[PDB]
């Protein structure tokens, strides 16, 4: 998996050990190696979530496969749990847009993963 | 809709207004509801388009449906000329990508639209 | 091609030239020409690899086609042999998620490319 949320909540305001805490839920989610996971997180966005600048994220979780309805349903109550706890974002001011990925559409270490 | 704009033209020159402004005509634009339309503005950037640093746009547009070709040639037109009007971005210096996302695929409130 | 990077580099180590640099190799890379290219890079970023707050980068190419097996294997050498070279980030710290738009789905100069 890599993970990317985009915020308004300020830097100050994500704690120490954040990405770590991402990375460790993740592989545990995912049942994959920890080696594998990236996560990046952008605070101090300027963003709005149903016209309102009260604290929202816009996210992305790609994957090369273990995508899926109830898969993605379980990845967003970690995530949303995640940011509602750490980043006092309300679940309902969050989008976490799956992707997919072919092996052949990821890069990594001069060539892809097909 | 969920609009994500990434430029460099700077912080600044972007009107107070901008946000909920792109908020409304989005709304306007697919008859959706305000209340599940996010919009990302992200200036100061270090980008090119066309190997020049003139003013330029990386977009995107996330919908579930409501994607398709006229569909889009019309966001293309009220984006671009939103950023035109409003950042004084040349439309021939901006790029929308358009995502059709599957409900499944799409996180918000611990669970997905699915 | 449009290429973004994401990176924990700071922005003082991004060397004079590198979008215009990226902007040539991708144009020599997919054979279009240069003024189509865009090109965005984001420092100092956020973000970890494998756990690790390492040099790392999270990239995205997107093309309306140009995009399969082999010539992803391509991009992802040159690229990754770019952001070693001059962002001295390892290319086992690189993932790069290719998209192969449908020129429906790409809006510039306020319609599509369909």
């Amino acid at each position: 998996p890599m993970f990317i949320v985009n915020t308004n909540v300020p830097r100050a305001s994500v704690p120490d050990g954040f990405l770590s805490e991402l990375t460790q839920q993740l592989a545990q989610a995912t049942g994959k190696p920890p080696q594998y996971i990236a996560v990046h997180v952008v605070p101090d966005q300027l963003m709005a979530f149903g016209g309102s600048s009260e604290p929202c994220a816009l996210c992305s979780l790609h994957s090369i496969g273990k995508i899926g309805g109830a898969q993605n349903r379980s990845y967003s109550k970690l995530l949303c749990g995640l940011l509602a706890e750490r980043l006092r974002i309300s679940p309902d001011r969050v989008y976490i847009n799956y992707y997919d990925m072919n092996a052949a559409n990821v890069g990594w270490n001069n060539s892809t993963f097909a």
